[PDB]
């Protein structure tokens, strides 16, 4: 459905290569095409990673949902700096728009990220380039999968230790799609590139 | 008072330059003399930087409090495995010991740490090397003080936008003690070392 309501702007400037935004991004979007969301849409970052795209006075931009804005009331986007200037008169400091959440954006293969001292003791994963909602995200345990808990900084942490080896994880997103990813490795801050998509490329 | 218990063991292991633990460390210790201890004992992060000299079997070793284990009992630390093969027997998975929280520890100046995607819309600032548990952390605005709220990994956050323009922080401890740190820098990730020391080297 589409929401109508208004936007304001902010920016999380250049950033890092750690974590940008409450969905601890790996970095700014090259664009700059970014939004933070009110705590329900943010939906305890089970947002981060999806698009708004969104319509205002000057025409419509997509941006990716990398943050959350506390003080935001359902409605009210947050957008960037940049992606407020495309729609809008900067100055005025406040438009009208509309929006609506993308399903199966255009992006590139599903890549994982491992939290900066994750070890088999306790890690998080990243899951980079899923483009929807992810529902689960779980590590094979032999017969078993077991389930990661979702937090609400962007990432999926163990409830309890893991083995001293190669990782296989199953992520399943919001429309019941799996992947399977093989042979992960515990390298903590590296982006692992998969082959892996939820949906065909056009 | 003294604390009587047991230990384990764990490791963080190597370690990077963001996080380590759930205080989220700039670095393990160089001497990986660290401990995780019980939930009600890390106190939602007012324990981290804090240190413990505990006794076992072999003797007694000083530990920095770096991380949370949830699963342990009061009483129950998890020791780094260096301490632990400093104080008994590796590979008999837990020990006797006591220990207690040293007051004034011998350390370094005080060093204020911005973590990385820190700007004026939101910031949050880590102490290091305040010796004690600290109690409050303020940024100057004006002639009033604002405070930052604990985390319960490490850092000190900003509940609202602050100004622009030179950083001037006040740290308090639990015995009252204050330090002012002024012309403290806006740079994401960096250790900002200060003259300022909450009681003199010894
Ligand atoms: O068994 C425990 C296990 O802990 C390990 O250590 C972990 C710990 O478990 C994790 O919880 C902890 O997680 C934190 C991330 O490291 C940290 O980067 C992330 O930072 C967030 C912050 O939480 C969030 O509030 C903040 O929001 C702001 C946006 O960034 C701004 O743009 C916007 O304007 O305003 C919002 C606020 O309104 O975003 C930042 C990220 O950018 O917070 C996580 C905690 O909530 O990490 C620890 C280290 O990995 C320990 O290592 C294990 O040994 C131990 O077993």
């Amino acid at each position: 459905m589409t929401t109508h309501g208004r936007a304001t702007h902010y920016s999380l400037g250049q950033g890092n290569t750690i974590a940008n935004g409450n969905c601890s991004m790996p970095a700014v979007p090259a664009d700059r095409m970014y939004v933070a969301v009110s705590s329900p849409e943010y939906s305890g970052a089970a947002a981060c990673g999806t698009f708004l795209d969104v319509t205002g006075p000057k025409g419509t931009v997509r941006v990716q949902v990398a943050d959350q804005c506390h003080g935001c009331e359902v409605g009210h986007l947050d957008l960037s700096e940049e992606a407020f200037r495309a729609l809008g008169d900067f100055n005025a400091g406040i438009i009208p728009i509309s929006y609506v959440t993308v399903r199966d954006p255009a992006g590139p293969t599903v890549a994982i990220r491992v939290k900066e001292g994750s070890s088999r003791w306790w890690a998080g994963l990243q899951v980079l380039n899923a483009g929807n909602r992810i529902d689960r995200v779980e590590i094979q345990a032999g017969r078993q999968w077991l389930p990661l808990t979702r937090t609400d900084y962007g990432y999926w942490v163990t409830p309890s230790p893991i083995q001293d080896g190669p990782l296989t994880v199953k992520v399943t997103d919001q429309y019941g799609r799996a992947v399977v990813l093989p042979g992960l490795r515990m390298a903590p801050g590296e982006i692992q590139r998969t082959a892996s998509r939820f949906y065909p490329v056009h």
